[PDB]
């Protein structure tokens, strides 16, 4: 039989960035392309885009580090691992290594080594998801520090903590995504974009406010799914019996409910709105199972 | 009926820290006492000490910077709230905030801030949980930075990253919650294998280090994702002991059992200190109910 697990919205996580979801969100998304690869799975518990199952992965980086790059001072070159040790192979049906960043922007977190022995050291870093020089399908990433204290050849590890703001054309853009295999590559193997086809229809957002480093932005990250669904559709794999999974969002503390979601089989849900904004709903409330209905199936608004 | 999600161990999230685990690990802990506080559950799904369900929010902190500390150098005051926006209750039956670090050390992460408006600004801290200052329990937590870019009265997070040698990094030593001048209570209870030949077995992390020697070592009782799954599973235990047979898919050979017990750890037949390392494949499934006294097999 099919089931989502219950949660709280304040108890799901990001699947694009490793924070809890803040809200609910929806909006039209005029001129704009919705296709994320972090977060996506069917209901079916296939996996796609570069998606994995940790919950605590997307946007950490892992390789050697292989040099200081010659004429730019404290910017060093990954060769990139798997996030699980494994060597990168470009002939993977993904369009990067699992848990890669979808966004282009200035990814600040941590740089960490182990190495020699158990001698550690870790300093802020940057990566900059939409340089010309960025193509982690081909393991090969370059991160910026503050720091000249790094090894060379010895194990790195980026932790991903948020965005750095400059002000110019490298800033955070949440729905255009890299190009994985560099500057002169065409992506390849991407999760479909998405859209609501039914008429007074949106998707619906699960938001986070990602960290900021510097500058201003409020750090929107919208995902179609929160991880903890793309965990539970992996290991159940329950068979959709059609094209739409009713939801709806209950209160506990009244035992009544607040709306209706459709979650399409492909991996994202949608509700009836207008405009963009915030679904605030009382915090003790989730999403229930009710019924599998199809595409045109109706849903009040709100 | 009860059932241990799919998961090889290279899927598993350690629940005291927010980073995969490496391996399974097994120890004699002697000369220890194992109570850690995150990553604690019963296997019908009550989670006790300061444990949460989300994955991403251990050694996590949120709360209103009040003040740089008078008298120390870029020392800053936090005032906590839970990291679910809700404000801090010590009158709560825990021994801190979920959450909470369950260590003494010195933890290595970063203070980042929204405010005013929708100017931000981040830096490296540390915050040493070992302190005599250390209070998460009624709020009261400080962190050290090598930046003076913060701003009083705004929102601030810090977002942990690893562990900062010279108070040295002891996982098994429990902070005093409420600060030098309190005591803990509310504390999950210690464990230890009581059958002869057993010993427990433990979900092994390398953290990362920001500073000096140190192979980062966090052990948990088990992964987030089995805390994860007995929360939302709430299923009940028909005795006090699920066995679990750890199986190679590849093989459809069982490799070995382990005694899942009901107040939330595993032991295994085994003697002395040392990583069990498997099949990459491997997994943990639910065989039978079985008492205590069950013997196992070793390895
Ligand atoms: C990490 C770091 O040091 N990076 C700095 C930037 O400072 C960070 O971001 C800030 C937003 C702030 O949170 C700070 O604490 C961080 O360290 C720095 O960014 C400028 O910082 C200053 C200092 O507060 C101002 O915030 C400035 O914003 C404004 C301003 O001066 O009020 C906002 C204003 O709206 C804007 N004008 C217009 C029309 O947009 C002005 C104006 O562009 C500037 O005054 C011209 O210089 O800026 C932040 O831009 C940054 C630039 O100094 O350098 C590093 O990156
Ligand atoms: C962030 C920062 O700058 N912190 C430094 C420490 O350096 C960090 O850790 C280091 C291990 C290394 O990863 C470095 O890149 C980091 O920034 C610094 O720690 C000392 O660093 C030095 C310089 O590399 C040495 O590595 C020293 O290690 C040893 C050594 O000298 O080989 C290891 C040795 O095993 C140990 N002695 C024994 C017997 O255990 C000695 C010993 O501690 C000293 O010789 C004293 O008798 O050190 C690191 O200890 C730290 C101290 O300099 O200052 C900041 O913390």
């Amino acid at each position: 039989a099919f089931t989502i697990p219950v949660l709280k919205i304040s108890e799901m996580t990001n699947s694009r960035f490793p924070v809890p979801v803040d809200q609910m969100y929806t909006s039209r998304s005029e001129g704009i392309v919705v296709q994320p690869q972090n977060g996506r799975a069917t209901i079916d518990g296939e996996l796609l885009g570069t998606t994995l199952v940790s919950p605590v992965s997307v946007c950490n980086f892992k390789g050697n580090l292989q040099a200081e790059v010659p004429g730019q001072h404290q910017l060093y070159q990954l060769q990139l691992t798997n996030l699980d040790g494994s060597p990168i192979d470009p002939t993977d049906d993904t369009p990067g290594p699992l848990g890669c960043p979808d966004f282009t922007g200035l990814l600040y977190g941590v740089a960490s080594q182990r190495g020699p022995g158990d001698a550690t050291r870790a300093h802020e870093a940057r990566i900059d998801t939409g340089s010309d020089t960025f193509a982690p399908k081909i393991g090969q990433v370059r991160f910026y520090s503050t720091s000249s204290d790094f090894e060379t050849n010895q194990p790195t590890h980026f932790t991903p903590i948020g965005i750095y703001i400059e002000g110019n054309s490298s800033d955070f853009n949440q729905w255009q995504l890299p190009r994985y295999g560099g500057h002169l590559a065409n992506n390849n193997h991407l999760a479909p974009a998405v859209s609501p086809l039914f008429p007074g229809e949106q998707i619906l957002f699960f938001r986070s406010f990602i960290p900021g480093a510097s500058g201003h932005t409020n750090g929107e990250m919208d995902c179609l799914l929160p991880q903890e669904f793309v965990q539970h559709f992996y290991q159940e794999a329950a068979t959709a019996r059609s094209e739409v999974a009713l939801l709806r969002f209950v209160n506990p503390d009244t035992g009544r409910a607040l709306f209706e979601s459709k979650l399409h089989k492909q991996g994202f849900m949608t509700i009836a709105s207008s405009g963009d904004h915030p679904i605030i709903m009382p915090t003790n409330g989730y999403f229930r199972f009710e019924a599998w209905v199809n595409q045109f199936y109706s849903l009040a608004p709100v």
